[PDB]
């Protein structure tokens, strides 16, 4: 007869998912771009680095004419998903920057949390 509160926590929880789903699509994508080229993007390249070719060095050398990806989503508050290299906890931190869209924040929602 006691129904526990769950009405933002269901709102986060959906959220969330989306959240993981955009950064398990970004990991498959980053990985076709390492099997093509060797590396990651550098933290500089970033996530851009797999819809065209970087402006920067190290210039990939193996670089699909089409690139990885047809768009780069955003997240659920319209924020764009932010990437480190090397990571904290994995090869590349990637990560939504959360309600808040500020990266580096206790919002973040990472790939860590996968
Ligand atoms: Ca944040
Ligand atoms: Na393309």
């Amino acid at each position: 007869s006691l129904v526990v509160p769950n009405l933002m926590g269901n709102k986060d929880k959906a959220d969330r998912q989306k959240v993981m789903s955009d950064l398990v699509a970004l990991e498959s994508t980053l990985d076709m771009y390492r099997l093509d080229n060797n590396r990651y993007p550098t933290t500089e390249q970033g996530l851009r680095a797999l819809v065209s070719k970087p402006t920067v060095q190290p210039e990939p050398r193996n670089y699909r004419q089409d690139g990885y990806i047809r768009r780069l989503p955003q997240d659920p508050w319209g924020g764009d998903y932010q990437l480190l290299n090397p990571g904290q906890y994995s090869d590349i931190d990637i990560f939504s920057p959360g309600p808040d869209g500020v990266p580096n924040t206790e919002d973040d929602i990472g790939n860590w949390t996968l």
